[PDB]
């Protein structure tokens, strides 16, 4: 009798974290509760009560025993590893491990959109993947993006998707659905921990042609078909050129068809890489999801909808009234990913914080050859864009800064005065 499969539980520099692997909720643990729970994880509820008894008696641990988090299924040197454990984050200040690992098996892509950056980029087994899969699972990963390139063109895509059923990790796979064979498919409608991801920008078939190079046809179809068989779907737009009504058109369709979960994604131009021009900021966003969330409620549909980019609160001028105090967690938890929550591993092995290390011209550690977590420790992209810190005015007299510090960190670096240059997303 342990923890429950459906919880992730890590010990942390602050004690510990809990969160559903469904609900997503979390909770912040302390020391106490942490070291508790971390022996009821491994040697069962009983060996936990013995330690900490006084500390039962003390209620200092009345509210750790009160959480669901409970099912069916040396001690002491144990409880030794998780002090030298906690320490060690103490000593670095980071997190414990990524929660979202963003994998990309393939950078080849059957189609080339405009608003992509990573079109045109032209492999490596599930065998090795899924090495690297095991370390992230075994290190408390909270959940596997399955990138690209398109995914379903990775030839080995139908053993890396098993692994992932096997190792029983949360996974998403993002897919134009153009050229999915039918053993790929099957695998993703009797699977149930991996949820498909569908590009889809618009039902107007010419809109969608100039954006994606292809008719919406085979992705509605592919949603359609899930629908049916009771497998959970998501659609995902990059917000370009698409008008409001052509935004509900799809909203609709979502909820005709059952859709899960619906995300707008900020379009984000790369010089160089993309030919699309950039119509709507930030701002504009706002408006949109402000827009969606009520036709979608006033219509009373279950469709979980959301807006999706990086700094989307600068857009937010009525938060941040320099109040705003962060707990340990959501300090690093919020704001940028490539900190503290997050990690992006290259087709060749190389490992990023973000997927726009990319075109930064610095030394990166391959996961093929070193461990996930060793380098989650003492790689020197992660220290660069963890210790930075902004000089700017406007900045340190915001609230936010402590998560933000200045704005996208790839994106200050190119700039002549990086600790004094603010990001032009934000205009406050
Ligand atoms: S389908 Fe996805 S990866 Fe392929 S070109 Fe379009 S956006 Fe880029
Ligand atoms: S590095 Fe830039 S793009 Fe990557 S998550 Fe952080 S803020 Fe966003
Ligand atoms: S860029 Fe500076 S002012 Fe703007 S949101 Fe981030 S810290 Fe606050």
């Amino acid at each position: 009798r342990t923890i429950s499969e459906d919880i992730l539980f890590r010990l942390e520099k602050f004690g510990g974290i809990l969160i559903n692997k469904t609900n997503f909720e979390r909770i912040e643990l302390d020391e106490t509760e942490a070291f508790f729970l971390y022996l009821v994880q491994n040697h069962g509820i009983e060996i936990a009560t013995s330690f900490f008894k006084k500390e039962i008696e003390m209620g200092k641990l009345e509210r750790a025993l009160s959480l669901n988090i409970y099912s069916d299924n040396n001690p002491y040197e144990t409880l030794q590893n998780a002090r030298k454990h906690v320490a060690k984050l103490k000593k670095h200040n980071i997190l414990s491990f990524p929660l979202e690992l963003v994998i990309y098996p393939s950078m080849y892509c059957d189609l080339k959109c405009g608003f992509c950056f990573l079109a045109n980029r032209e492999a490596k087994p599930a065998k090795d993947w899924e090495r690297i899969l095991r370390q992230a699972k075994d290190n408390g990963v909270l959940s596997v993006s399955i990138l690209g390139g398109e995914p379903t063109r990775y030839f080995d895509i139908d053993n890396l998707l098993i692994a992932c059923e096997e190792l029983k990790i949360k996974t998403t796979i993002t897919t134009n659905a153009q050229l999915i064979k039918k053993s790929t498919v099957e695998i993703l409608a009797k699977s149930k921990y991996i949820t498909p991801v569908l590009s889809l920008q618009t039902l107007d078939s010419k809109l969608n042609f100039e954006l994606m190079g292809v008719r919406p046809d085979r992705q509605i179809k592919l949603a359609k078909y899930f629908n049916e068989v009771g497998k959970k779907c998501r659609i995902n737009a990059v917000y370009t050129k698409q008008s409001y009504e052509q935004i509900i058109e799809l909203v609709d369709f979502c909820i005709e068809n059952k859709i899960d979960r619906f995300s707008v994604a900020n379009y984000s131009e790369v010089t160089g890489y993309t030919k699309i021009k950039k119509k709507y900021d930030l701002a504009d966003l706002r408006r949109l999801n402000e827009y969606v969330t009520d036709y979608i409620t006033q219509r009373e549909a279950n469709l979980n909808f959301a807006t999706e980019g990086c700094h989307l609160f600068t857009a937010y001028p009525e938060l941040i009234n320099n109040s705003i105090e962060f707990s340990e967690f959501d300090e690093m938890y919020y704001g940028c990913r490539a900190k503290y929550t997050k990690m992006e591993i290259m087709s060749n092995g190389d490992i990023l914080p973000c997927i726009a290390f990319l075109g930064v011209n610095q030394t990166k550690q391959n996961a093929f050859e070193k461990d996930l977590l060793d380098v989650w420790y003492d790689d020197p992209l992660y220290g660069g864009i963890r210790s930075f810190r902004t000089k700017n005015s406007k900045c340190l007299s915001c609230g936010l800064l402590k998560i933000c510090e200045g704005g996208c960190y790839v994106n200050l670096i190119k700039e002549k005065s990086p600790e004094y240059f603010r990001d032009s997303v934000c205009q406050l």
